């Protein structure tokens, strides 16, 4: 049916707000341990 190029974007927005939302969450992760320096006190 006609619904080629807006069905490979669609799909393609899928897995790129997917991988995406895997990635803000993975640099969320290794960031959110960046910011803790050696102080540990206080």
């Amino acid at each position: 049916a006609k619904i080629p190029i807006k069905a490979i974007k669609t799909v393609g927005k899928a897995v790129g707000k997917g991988l995406r939302a895997i990635n803000i969450a993975s640099t969320a992760n290794d960031v959110f341990n960046f910011l803790k320096p050696k102080k540990r006190k206080a």
